[PDB]
């Protein structure tokens, strides 16, 4: 009802860390995490976030939370999301 | 000097945190995330890790540091990936 499945898209540059220290910081956020999809592919990574929020303020923010890490460029909302019968 | 890309499967109930923790547990490790697939489908939660190790030994030991959780009751091995890594 007032919560709802939240999702959050993080493309940032594939380093020896970035991807550890970015799902990391996503791991240990307020809110439980029901879907996440990280991939680096040719040189870059895409996270994808999905997890349950009480409101679109609390989505935003955690957008500034990940936006703290100078190796990301890119801190995006899923709107449009993959979640359906059969996921991969 | 080996290394190869290891797959691995993680089957647990979907509590209060075991998916946060899970992950979590996985940034831990002395290996970088080349991908991340965790996602709830009816009550239980499959997290699939995807990283480099130099020896099999490596790779069974994050299994013994996985199944260090009582959430998760499934710590599998993926031997069959969908990862066509190679040079054009």
């Amino acid at each position: 009802m007032t919560d709802f499945l939240a999702g959050i898209r993080i493309v940032g540059e594939d380093k020896n860390g970035m991807t550890n220290q970015i799902t990391g910081v996503i791991s240990k956020f307020d809110t439980n995490i029901r879907t996440i999809v990280l991939n680096a592919k040719d040189g870059i990574f895409t996270c994808n976030l999905m997890i349950f929020v009480k409101n679109t303020d609390k989505l935003t923010t955690l957008m500034d939370k990940l936006r703290k890490v100078q190796g990301v460029f890119t801190v995006e909302r899923l709107s449009n999301l993959e979640h359906h019968h059969h996921h991969h």
